[PDB]
Protein backbone atom coordinates (compact mmCIF):
# COMPACT_ATOMS: atom_id res chain seq x y z
CA UNK A 1 0.00 0.00 0.00
CA UNK A 2 2.53 2.32 1.21
CA UNK A 3 5.76 2.97 -1.50
CA UNK A 4 9.13 1.96 0.12
CA UNK A 5 11.93 4.26 -1.49
CA UNK A 6 15.70 4.36 -0.94
CA UNK A 7 16.22 8.14 -0.80
CA UNK A 8 18.29 9.38 1.89
CA UNK A 9 16.61 13.35 2.58
CA UNK A 10 19.72 13.72 5.42
CA UNK A 11 22.43 13.11 2.26
CA UNK A 12 25.20 15.36 0.97
CA UNK A 13 23.17 14.55 -2.84
CA UNK A 14 20.13 15.69 -1.66
CA UNK A 15 21.08 18.46 0.32
CA UNK A 16 23.17 19.98 -2.64
CA UNK A 17 19.73 20.02 -4.85
CA UNK A 18 16.74 18.72 -2.99
CA UNK A 19 13.67 19.64 -5.89
CA UNK A 20 13.99 16.44 -7.69
CA UNK A 21 13.86 13.80 -4.74
CA UNK A 22 11.29 16.20 -3.64
CA UNK A 23 8.67 15.80 -6.89
CA UNK A 24 9.99 11.87 -6.34
CA UNK A 25 8.52 11.96 -2.83
CA UNK A 26 5.13 13.88 -3.36
CA UNK A 27 4.52 11.60 -6.84
CA UNK A 28 4.94 8.48 -5.21
CA UNK A 29 2.00 8.92 -3.09
CA UNK A 30 0.38 11.14 -0.06
CA UNK A 31 2.35 8.78 2.63
CA UNK A 32 5.96 7.18 1.52
CA UNK A 33 8.17 4.50 3.59
CA UNK A 34 11.98 5.71 3.93
CA UNK A 35 13.94 2.84 4.25
CA UNK A 36 17.07 3.94 4.93
CA UNK A 37 15.81 5.25 8.66
CA UNK A 38 12.66 3.60 8.59
CA UNK A 39 10.65 6.32 9.12
CA UNK A 40 7.76 7.24 7.34
CA UNK A 41 7.26 10.70 5.25
CA UNK A 42 4.86 13.13 4.02
CA UNK A 43 6.06 15.47 1.29
CA UNK A 44 2.42 17.01 -0.07
CA UNK A 45 1.58 20.36 1.21
CA UNK A 46 -2.06 18.72 2.57
CA UNK A 47 -0.18 16.17 4.19
CA UNK A 48 2.48 18.19 6.22
CA UNK A 49 -0.62 20.68 6.59
CA UNK A 50 -2.95 18.03 8.47
CA UNK A 51 -0.05 16.13 10.57
CA UNK A 52 1.36 19.91 11.56
CA UNK A 53 -2.51 20.48 12.98
CA UNK A 54 -3.08 17.17 14.81
CA UNK A 55 -0.76 17.00 17.83
CA UNK A 56 -2.73 14.47 20.11
CA UNK A 57 -1.85 11.96 17.40
CA UNK A 58 1.59 13.52 15.59
CA UNK A 59 2.92 14.52 19.07
CA UNK A 60 6.54 16.14 19.74
CA UNK A 61 7.18 15.70 23.12
CA UNK A 62 9.17 12.21 21.88
CA UNK A 63 10.85 14.30 19.85
CA UNK A 64 11.26 15.94 16.33
CA UNK A 65 14.09 15.10 15.42
CA UNK A 66 14.38 11.17 14.18
CA UNK A 67 15.30 10.00 18.21
CA UNK A 68 12.12 8.69 19.86
CA UNK A 69 12.88 9.92 23.30
CA UNK A 70 11.26 7.22 24.64
CA UNK A 71 13.93 4.98 22.82
CA UNK A 72 16.84 6.73 23.43
CA UNK A 73 18.15 9.79 25.88
CA UNK A 74 17.88 13.04 23.96
CA UNK A 75 21.55 14.79 23.70
CA UNK A 76 20.60 18.06 25.70
CA UNK A 77 17.10 18.53 28.63
CA UNK A 78 13.95 18.23 26.74
CA UNK A 79 12.87 21.69 24.98
CA UNK A 80 9.82 23.11 27.56
CA UNK A 81 8.04 24.24 24.57
CA UNK A 82 9.37 22.93 21.13
CA UNK A 83 9.49 18.91 22.78
CA UNK A 84 6.41 19.19 24.44
CA UNK A 85 2.73 18.74 24.04
CA UNK A 86 -0.48 20.37 25.08
CA UNK A 87 -1.13 20.62 27.68
CA UNK A 88 2.62 21.07 29.65
CA UNK A 89 3.43 23.21 26.33
CA UNK A 90 0.79 26.05 26.34
CA UNK A 91 1.68 27.91 29.71
CA UNK A 92 5.45 28.44 28.29
CA UNK A 93 3.92 29.05 24.78
CA UNK A 94 2.12 31.64 26.18
CA UNK A 95 5.24 33.21 28.20
CA UNK A 96 7.00 33.19 24.92
CA UNK A 97 4.31 34.63 22.91
CA UNK A 98 4.10 37.67 25.18
CA UNK A 99 7.65 37.62 25.27
CA UNK A 100 8.20 38.08 21.57
CA UNK A 101 4.99 39.54 21.25
CA UNK A 102 3.02 42.38 18.69
CA UNK A 103 3.60 45.00 21.29
CA UNK A 104 7.27 44.50 21.71
CA UNK A 105 8.12 44.21 18.05
CA UNK A 106 7.24 48.49 18.78
CA UNK A 107 10.12 48.37 21.54
CA UNK A 108 12.92 47.43 18.84
CA UNK A 109 11.52 48.43 15.40
CA UNK A 110 13.33 51.29 15.15
CA UNK A 111 17.00 49.99 16.58
CA UNK A 112 16.34 47.06 13.81
CA UNK A 113 15.55 49.07 11.32
CA UNK A 114 18.73 51.98 11.67
CA UNK A 115 21.10 48.77 11.80
CA UNK A 116 19.88 47.19 8.42
CA UNK A 117 20.35 50.60 7.19
CA UNK A 118 24.12 51.31 8.37
CA UNK A 119 25.19 47.44 7.73
CA UNK A 120 23.70 48.37 3.81
CA UNK A 121 25.76 51.49 4.04
CA UNK A 122 28.96 49.93 5.06
CA UNK A 123 28.64 47.42 2.18
CA UNK A 124 27.87 49.34 0.18
CA UNK A 125 31.58 51.28 0.55
CA UNK A 126 33.28 47.92 -0.14
CA UNK A 127 30.81 46.70 -2.95
CA UNK A 128 31.78 43.66 -3.84
CA UNK A 129 31.23 41.42 -0.18
CA UNK A 130 29.95 38.29 0.40
CA UNK A 131 26.44 38.33 1.67
CA UNK A 132 26.63 35.43 3.92
CA UNK A 133 29.48 36.47 6.23
CA UNK A 134 28.90 40.08 5.87
CA UNK A 135 25.28 40.36 5.86
CA UNK A 136 22.93 37.39 6.69
CA UNK A 137 25.21 36.40 9.27
CA UNK A 138 26.54 39.98 9.85
CA UNK A 139 23.53 41.57 10.89
CA UNK A 140 21.50 39.39 12.90
CA UNK A 141 24.51 39.11 14.66
CA UNK A 142 24.37 42.93 15.28
CA UNK A 143 20.86 42.90 16.69
CA UNK A 144 19.77 39.91 18.16
CA UNK A 145 22.55 39.14 20.37
CA UNK A 146 21.55 42.79 22.12
CA UNK A 147 18.08 41.76 22.02
CA UNK A 148 18.26 39.07 24.00
CA UNK A 149 20.52 40.86 26.31
CA UNK A 150 23.74 39.18 26.00
CA UNK A 151 27.43 40.17 26.99
CA UNK A 152 29.42 40.48 24.22
CA UNK A 153 32.22 37.86 25.44
CA UNK A 154 31.38 34.42 24.07
CA UNK A 155 29.16 35.44 21.27
CA UNK A 156 31.11 33.23 18.71
CA UNK A 157 29.24 30.57 20.45
CA UNK A 158 25.95 31.39 19.27
CA UNK A 159 26.07 30.51 15.49
CA UNK A 160 28.07 26.46 16.35
CA UNK A 161 25.32 25.83 18.78
CA UNK A 162 22.67 26.60 16.83
CA UNK A 163 24.73 24.46 14.04
CA UNK A 164 24.50 22.22 16.75
CA UNK A 165 20.82 22.21 17.94
CA UNK A 166 19.67 21.72 13.90
CA UNK A 167 22.26 18.57 13.10
CA UNK A 168 21.06 16.93 16.25
CA UNK A 169 17.32 16.09 14.67
CA UNK A 170 19.11 14.45 12.08
CA UNK A 171 19.98 10.90 11.64
CA UNK A 172 22.81 10.01 13.92
CA UNK A 173 25.19 10.33 10.74
CA UNK A 174 28.42 11.95 10.10
CA UNK A 175 27.10 15.76 10.53
CA UNK A 176 25.29 15.21 13.74
CA UNK A 177 27.98 12.78 15.65
CA UNK A 178 30.60 15.44 14.26
CA UNK A 179 28.43 18.53 15.92
CA UNK A 180 27.80 16.31 19.17
CA UNK A 181 31.37 15.85 19.67
CA UNK A 182 32.20 19.40 19.65
CA UNK A 183 29.38 20.80 21.74
CA UNK A 184 30.79 20.88 25.31
CA UNK A 185 31.82 24.29 25.00
CA UNK A 186 28.79 25.90 23.10
CA UNK A 187 26.56 24.73 25.65
CA UNK A 188 28.38 25.10 28.33
CA UNK A 189 28.29 29.03 27.59
CA UNK A 190 25.00 28.51 25.87
CA UNK A 191 23.45 27.75 29.51
CA UNK A 192 25.64 29.86 31.73
CA UNK A 193 23.58 32.80 29.42
CA UNK A 194 20.63 31.26 30.68
CA UNK A 195 20.47 32.38 33.98
CA UNK A 196 19.12 35.62 35.26
CA UNK A 197 21.65 37.16 36.73
CA UNK A 198 23.64 36.96 32.95
CA UNK A 199 21.06 38.70 31.03
CA UNK A 200 20.63 42.37 30.88
CA UNK A 201 17.79 44.22 31.71
CA UNK A 202 14.97 44.93 29.44
CA UNK A 203 15.93 41.89 26.61
CA UNK A 204 13.96 39.15 25.63
CA UNK A 205 15.95 36.86 28.29
CA UNK A 206 14.86 39.25 31.18
CA UNK A 207 11.63 39.43 30.41
CA UNK A 208 11.36 35.32 30.19
CA UNK A 209 12.90 35.55 33.67
CA UNK A 210 10.27 38.06 35.05
CA UNK A 211 7.12 36.25 34.32
CA UNK A 212 7.99 33.57 36.56
CA UNK A 213 6.23 35.16 39.16
CA UNK A 214 2.70 35.17 36.92
CA UNK A 215 1.69 31.62 37.81
CA UNK A 216 2.39 30.54 33.92
CA UNK A 217 6.26 29.46 34.76
CA UNK A 218 8.14 28.82 37.69
CA UNK A 219 12.04 30.25 38.18
CA UNK A 220 13.59 26.83 37.32
CA UNK A 221 11.72 27.13 34.17
CA UNK A 222 13.26 30.10 32.77
CA UNK A 223 16.59 29.36 32.08
CA UNK A 224 15.72 26.28 29.29
CA UNK A 225 13.27 28.82 28.04
CA UNK A 226 16.11 31.37 27.86
CA UNK A 227 17.47 28.50 25.80
CA UNK A 228 15.29 27.88 23.32
CA UNK A 229 15.36 31.49 21.95
CA UNK A 230 18.87 30.58 21.95
CA UNK A 231 18.53 27.48 19.82
CA UNK A 232 16.20 28.35 17.37
CA UNK A 233 16.44 32.64 17.19
CA UNK A 234 19.75 33.59 15.29
CA UNK A 235 20.55 30.70 12.48
CA UNK A 236 17.07 30.28 11.24
CA UNK A 237 17.25 34.20 10.85
CA UNK A 238 20.82 33.85 8.61
CA UNK A 239 19.29 31.46 6.47
CA UNK A 240 16.12 33.58 5.91
CA UNK A 241 17.76 36.62 5.26
CA UNK A 242 20.48 34.77 2.97
CA UNK A 243 17.88 32.85 1.19
CA UNK A 244 16.22 36.17 0.43
CA UNK A 245 19.04 37.95 -0.97
CA UNK A 246 20.11 34.78 -2.64
CA UNK A 247 16.41 35.03 -4.72
CA UNK A 248 16.96 38.77 -4.93
CA UNK A 249 20.06 38.02 -6.60
CA UNK A 250 18.94 35.36 -9.18
CA UNK A 251 15.95 36.98 -9.79
CA UNK A 252 16.47 40.50 -10.71
CA UNK A 253 13.03 41.03 -12.01
CA UNK A 254 12.18 41.05 -8.55
CA UNK A 255 14.64 43.17 -7.11
CA UNK A 256 13.58 46.00 -9.36
CA UNK A 257 9.97 45.58 -8.66
CA UNK A 258 11.14 45.89 -4.96
CA UNK A 259 12.89 48.75 -5.29
CA UNK A 260 9.83 50.47 -6.94
CA UNK A 261 7.42 49.77 -4.16
CA UNK A 262 9.40 49.20 -0.81
CA UNK A 263 6.49 48.34 0.88
CA UNK A 264 6.81 45.00 -0.27
CA UNK A 265 9.91 44.32 1.57
CA UNK A 266 7.87 42.26 4.06
CA UNK A 267 5.71 40.28 1.78
CA UNK A 268 9.46 39.60 -0.41
CA UNK A 269 11.08 37.70 2.96
CA UNK A 270 7.68 36.04 3.20
CA UNK A 271 8.26 34.89 -0.11
CA UNK A 272 12.05 33.79 -0.08
CA UNK A 273 10.56 31.34 3.15
CA UNK A 274 8.60 29.44 1.09
CA UNK A 275 10.68 29.38 -1.67
CA UNK A 276 13.72 28.65 0.27
CA UNK A 277 12.31 27.10 3.69
CA UNK A 278 15.30 27.77 5.87
CA UNK A 279 13.87 24.72 7.97
CA UNK A 280 13.32 22.36 5.56
CA UNK A 281 12.28 18.61 7.41
CA UNK A 282 11.05 17.39 11.01
CA UNK A 283 9.58 15.18 13.06
CA UNK A 284 6.40 13.94 14.50
CA UNK A 285 5.54 11.09 16.64
CA UNK A 286 2.05 9.13 16.38
CA UNK A 287 0.30 8.10 19.66
CA UNK A 288 -2.26 5.79 18.14
CA UNK A 289 -2.35 3.98 14.95
CA UNK A 290 -3.69 6.66 12.76
CA UNK A 291 -4.95 6.85 8.92
CA UNK A 292 -3.14 9.45 6.83
CA UNK A 293 -4.13 10.24 3.23
CA UNK A 294 -5.56 6.69 2.79
CA UNK A 295 -2.79 4.74 4.66
CA UNK A 296 -2.19 3.01 7.87
CA UNK A 297 0.91 3.98 10.47
CA UNK A 298 1.48 2.61 13.41
CA UNK A 299 1.86 3.84 16.89
CA UNK A 300 5.09 4.99 17.82
CA UNK A 301 6.31 5.86 14.52
CA UNK A 302 8.47 8.68 13.52
CA UNK A 303 7.31 10.51 10.66
CA UNK A 304 9.04 12.87 8.97
CA UNK A 305 7.25 16.05 7.10
CA UNK A 306 9.50 17.77 3.86
CA UNK A 307 8.57 21.47 5.02
CA UNK A 308 10.01 22.84 1.79
CA UNK A 309 8.36 19.94 -0.48
CA UNK A 310 5.15 21.51 1.16
CA UNK A 311 6.31 24.95 -0.16
CA UNK A 312 6.64 23.13 -3.61
CA UNK A 313 4.16 21.27 -4.33
CA UNK A 314 2.02 22.39 -7.38
CA UNK A 315 -1.41 20.68 -5.87
CA UNK A 316 -1.24 23.69 -3.73
CA UNK A 317 1.27 26.76 -5.26
CA UNK A 318 0.67 28.01 -8.72
CA UNK A 319 4.49 28.07 -10.42
CA UNK A 320 5.31 27.34 -7.12
CA UNK A 321 8.92 27.18 -8.15
CA UNK A 322 9.13 30.31 -9.50
CA UNK A 323 9.85 33.58 -6.69
CA UNK A 324 6.77 36.16 -6.95
CA UNK A 325 7.27 39.29 -4.19
CA UNK A 326 3.55 39.90 -5.03
CA UNK A 327 2.21 35.70 -4.39
CA UNK A 328 -0.28 35.67 -1.38
CA UNK A 329 1.79 33.56 0.67
CA UNK A 330 -0.48 33.16 3.14
CA UNK A 331 -0.67 29.18 4.43
CA UNK A 332 2.74 28.09 3.78
CA UNK A 333 4.10 26.00 6.30
CA UNK A 334 7.61 27.76 6.63
CA UNK A 335 7.13 28.76 9.92
CA UNK A 336 5.03 25.59 10.61
CA UNK A 337 1.50 25.29 11.50
CA UNK A 338 -0.92 25.12 14.44
CA UNK A 339 0.05 25.02 18.20
CA UNK A 340 4.18 24.85 17.58
CA UNK A 341 4.16 27.61 14.54
CA UNK A 342 6.92 29.97 14.80
CA UNK A 343 6.68 31.76 18.46
CA UNK A 344 9.40 34.05 17.11
CA UNK A 345 8.02 34.49 13.66
CA UNK A 346 7.44 38.55 14.33
CA UNK A 347 11.37 38.96 15.30
CA UNK A 348 12.26 36.56 12.40
CA UNK A 349 9.98 39.25 10.02
CA UNK A 350 10.79 42.49 11.57
CA UNK A 351 14.10 41.50 10.59
CA UNK A 352 14.26 40.41 6.90
CA UNK A 353 11.44 42.93 6.15
CA UNK A 354 13.64 46.29 7.41
CA UNK A 355 17.03 44.09 5.69
CA UNK A 356 15.08 43.87 2.51
CA UNK A 357 13.80 47.50 3.07
CA UNK A 358 17.62 48.93 3.01
CA UNK A 359 17.94 47.00 0.47
CA UNK A 360 15.08 48.13 -1.57
CA UNK A 361 16.11 51.87 -0.72
CA UNK A 362 19.86 51.81 -1.49
CA UNK A 363 21.00 49.10 -4.13
CA UNK A 364 19.95 49.07 -7.74
CA UNK A 365 22.27 45.29 -8.48
CA UNK A 366 22.83 42.34 -7.03
CA UNK A 367 25.41 40.25 -8.81
CA UNK A 368 26.72 37.22 -7.93
CA UNK A 369 30.65 37.59 -8.57
CA UNK A 370 31.98 34.60 -7.41
CA UNK A 371 31.81 30.62 -6.31
CA UNK A 372 28.24 29.87 -4.75
CA UNK A 373 29.18 27.30 -1.61
CA UNK A 374 26.28 25.82 0.24
CA UNK A 375 26.34 25.28 3.87
CA UNK A 376 25.43 21.40 5.19
CA UNK A 377 23.30 20.52 7.53
CA UNK A 378 20.56 17.80 8.65
CA UNK A 379 17.66 20.22 8.85
CA UNK A 380 18.90 23.88 7.94
CA UNK A 381 18.66 25.20 4.55
CA UNK A 382 21.34 27.68 3.08
CA UNK A 383 24.51 28.74 1.71
CA UNK A 384 28.08 29.62 3.15
CA UNK A 385 28.94 31.87 0.32
CA UNK A 386 27.19 34.02 -1.54
CA UNK A 387 29.78 36.84 -3.42
CA UNK A 388 27.81 39.56 -4.89
CA UNK A 389 28.57 42.80 -6.36
CA UNK A 390 26.17 44.98 -5.14
CA UNK A 391 26.11 48.74 -6.77
CA UNK A 392 24.40 51.72 -5.31
CA UNK A 393 21.18 53.11 -6.07
C1 LIG B 1 13.25 32.78 9.18
C2 LIG B 1 13.35 32.49 10.49
C3 LIG B 1 12.63 31.32 11.18
C4 LIG B 1 12.09 30.21 10.65
C5 LIG B 1 12.05 29.79 9.17
C6 LIG B 1 11.52 29.42 11.74
C7 LIG B 1 10.86 28.22 11.64
C8 LIG B 1 10.16 27.59 12.66
C9 LIG B 1 9.33 26.41 12.53
C10 LIG B 1 9.04 25.66 11.19
C11 LIG B 1 8.86 26.08 13.75
C12 LIG B 1 7.90 24.90 14.08
C13 LIG B 1 8.61 23.68 14.66
C14 LIG B 1 7.62 22.57 14.96
O1 LIG B 1 6.43 22.65 14.57
O2 LIG B 1 8.03 21.59 15.64
C15 LIG B 1 9.37 27.05 14.71
C16 LIG B 1 9.15 27.02 16.09
C17 LIG B 1 9.81 27.85 16.98
N1 LIG B 1 10.59 28.95 16.66
FE1 LIG B 1 10.99 29.67 14.77
N2 LIG B 1 11.76 30.09 12.91
C18 LIG B 1 12.41 31.26 12.61
C19 LIG B 1 12.79 32.23 13.51
C20 LIG B 1 12.65 32.17 14.88
C21 LIG B 1 13.05 33.23 15.80
C22 LIG B 1 13.65 34.60 15.37
C23 LIG B 1 12.81 32.78 17.04
C24 LIG B 1 13.02 33.46 18.40
C25 LIG B 1 13.37 34.74 18.53
C26 LIG B 1 12.24 31.45 16.94
C27 LIG B 1 11.85 30.61 17.97
C28 LIG B 1 11.06 29.49 17.84
C29 LIG B 1 10.55 28.68 18.94
C30 LIG B 1 10.87 28.97 20.42
C31 LIG B 1 9.81 27.70 18.42
C32 LIG B 1 9.04 26.60 19.17
C33 LIG B 1 7.58 27.07 19.29
C34 LIG B 1 6.68 26.00 19.85
O3 LIG B 1 7.12 24.83 19.94
O4 LIG B 1 5.50 26.29 20.20
N3 LIG B 1 12.15 31.11 15.62
N4 LIG B 1 10.18 27.97 14.01
O1 LIG C 1 15.19 24.86 21.81
C1 LIG C 1 14.08 25.14 21.32
O2 LIG C 1 13.06 25.27 22.05
C2 LIG C 1 13.89 25.10 19.83
C3 LIG C 1 12.70 25.53 19.29
C4 LIG C 1 12.50 25.41 17.94
C5 LIG C 1 13.51 24.89 17.16
C6 LIG C 1 13.13 24.69 15.73
C7 LIG C 1 13.10 23.41 15.16
C8 LIG C 1 12.60 23.43 13.82
C9 LIG C 1 12.20 24.70 13.36
S1 LIG C 1 12.46 25.76 14.64
C10 LIG C 1 14.69 24.41 17.69
C11 LIG C 1 14.89 24.54 19.04
CL1 LIG D 1 22.55 23.02 25.98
Amino acid sequence: TIPHLAIDPFSLDFFDDPYPDQQTLRDAGPVVYLDKWNVYGVARYAEVHAVLNDPTTFCSSRGVGLSDFKKEKPWRPPSLILEADPPAHTRPRAVLSKVLSPATMKTIRDGFAAAADAKVDELLQRGCIDAIADLAEAYPLSVFPDAMGLKQEGREHLLPYAGLVFNAFGPPNELRQTAIERSAPHQAYVNEQCQRPNLAPGGFGACIHAFTDTGEITPDEAPLLVRSLLSAGLDTTVNGIGAAVYCLARFPGELQRLRSDPTLARNAFEEAVRFESPVQTFFRTTTREVELGGAVIGEGEKVLMFLGSANRDPRRWSDPDLYDITRKTSGHVGFGSGVHMCVGQLVARLEGEVMLSALARKVAAIDIDGPVKRRFNNTLRGLESLPVKLTPA
